[PDB]
């Protein structure tokens, strides 16, 4: 499904993302906007290394979820990558939380560095009531 901005902002807040490991709600919103455009069924195959990115946060199959076809992959979130394509984002959020527990934090997604870091991200949550 494709979330509307404020709809997603409120959902993420309810799921405990605001300030999780020092990451503000607006940063998560900026990441979701640039990764999938708030689309839960988004998938991107990376032909260079045989991995695929799944769902709202475009979580990679080499380290986080298992899709069975990615070489030398681990499944740190202990989830089928299929779980990251559901309309209910509960699992994708649990897994995103795992991703940032690593040293890099939110920096794990290059898209965050390119389009969110050091920028004014207030706009992603303004008027949503979060």
């Amino acid at each position: 499904k494709v979330f509307e901005r404020c709809e997603l902002a409120r959902t993420l807040k309810r799921l405990g993302m605001d300030g999780y490991r020092g990451i503000s709600l607006a940063n998560w919103m900026c990441l979701a906007k640039w990764e999938s455009g708030y689309n839960t069924r988004a998938t991107n195959y990376n032909a260079g290394d045989r991995s695929t990115d799944y769902g709202t946060f475009q979580i990679n199959s080499r380290y986080w979820c298992n899709d069975g076809k990615t070489p030398g992959a681990v499944n740190a979130c202990h989830l089928s990558c299929s779980a990251l394509l559901q309309d209910n984002i509960a699992d994708a959020v649990a897994c995103a939380k795992r991703v940032v527990r690593d040293p890099q934090g939110i920096r794990a997604w290059v898209a965050w560095r390119n389009r969110c870091q050091n920028r004014d991200v207030r706009q992603y949550v303004q008027g949503c009531g979060v």
